[PDB]
This record gives structure tokens, sequence and C-alpha cells, in this order.
């Protein structure tokens, strides 16, 4: 999908898949044929999400991802 929401206790995270793709291109996150990427607390706080944000305006602070 173009937008993915990860409902959770700390506050729902909205992942705008389309927006990220437009700015980075598919191979920024997908190796080979684009397929689903398992997202959980551990991956999100590391290489699947947070790590890349450390180089841009991307959110690294808790509230930048977790809203309410
Ligand atoms: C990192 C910021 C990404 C970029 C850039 C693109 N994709 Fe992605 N994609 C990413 C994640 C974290 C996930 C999992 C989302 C979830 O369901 O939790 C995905 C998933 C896909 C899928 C899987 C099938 C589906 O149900 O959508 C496809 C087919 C996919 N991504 C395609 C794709 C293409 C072609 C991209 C360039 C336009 C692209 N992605 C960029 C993360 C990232
Ligand atoms: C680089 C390879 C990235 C990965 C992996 C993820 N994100 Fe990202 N994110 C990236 C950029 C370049 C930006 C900055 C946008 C800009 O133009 O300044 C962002 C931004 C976000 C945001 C902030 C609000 C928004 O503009 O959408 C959120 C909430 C966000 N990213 C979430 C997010 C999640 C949950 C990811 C893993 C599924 C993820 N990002 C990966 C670059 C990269
Ligand atoms: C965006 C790059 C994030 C930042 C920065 C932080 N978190 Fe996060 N967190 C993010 C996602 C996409 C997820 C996965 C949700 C899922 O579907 O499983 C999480 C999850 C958590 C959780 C677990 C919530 C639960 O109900 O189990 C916690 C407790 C959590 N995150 C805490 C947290 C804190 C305090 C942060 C600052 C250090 C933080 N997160 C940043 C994405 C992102």
């Amino acid at each position: 999908a173009d937008v993915v929401t990860y409902e959770n206790k700390k506050g729902n995270v909205t992942f705008d898949h389309k927006a990220h793709a437009e700015k980075l291109g598919c191979d920024a996150c997908h190796e080979g044929t684009p397929a689903k990427i398992a997202i959980d607390k551990k991956s999100a706080h590391k290489d699947a999400c947070k790590t890349c944000h450390k180089s841009n305006n991307g959110p690294t602070k808790c509230g930048g991802c977790h809203i309410k």
C-alpha cells in the first residue's frame, strides 16, 4: 500500500510508503524484487526505520514517529 499504520501502545506510527519511495527510490530499502519487509519494535528502532533517519530530517525522537 501507499500508507501503512502501525497501531501500538506508545502511539501509532504512520509510514507513508509512497512518500519514502518518491524521495529515495526502491533499492534504498528493498534488495532485489521488492517484497514485504517485516516490521517490529526491534527492526523499526534499528535498520528498518530509525537508523536511516539519523542521516536526514527523518524522525529519531520518540514523538517523531509515535503520535499519541
Ligand atoms: C524504505 C523507506 C522503503 C522504500 C524507499 C520503499 N519501500 Fe517498499 N516497503 C518498505 C517496508 C517497510 C515495507 C513493509 C510495509 C508493511 O506492510 O509493514 C514495504 C513493503 C513493500 C511491498 C510488499 C507488498 C505489499 O503488501 O505492499 C512492496 C511490493 C513494496 N514495498 C514495493 C516497493 C517499491 C516498488 C518501491 C519503490 C517505488 C518501494 N517499495 C520503496 C519500505 C520501503
Ligand atoms: C532511509 C533509507 C529511510 C528509511 C529506511 C525509513 N525512512 Fe522514514 N524518512 C526518510 C526520509 C528521507 C525522511 C525525511 C523526509 C524529508 O523530506 O525530510 C523520512 C521521514 C519519515 C517520517 C516523518 C514524516 C514524513 O515526512 O512522513 C516518518 C514518520 C517516517 N519517515 C517513518 C518511517 C518508518 C516508520 C520507517 C520504517 C517502516 C521509515 N521511516 C524508514 C528516510 C527513511
Ligand atoms: C520511527 C523511526 C520510530 C522511532 C524513532 C521510535 N519508534 Fe518505537 N516503534 C516504531 C514502530 C514502527 C514500531 C512497531 C510497532 C508494531 O507494529 O509492532 C515501534 C514500537 C514501539 C514500542 C512497542 C509498542 C507495543 O505495543 O508493543 C515501544 C514501547 C516503542 N516503540 C517505544 C519507543 C520509544 C520510547 C522511542 C524513543 C526511544 C521510540 N519508540 C522511537 C517506530 C519508532
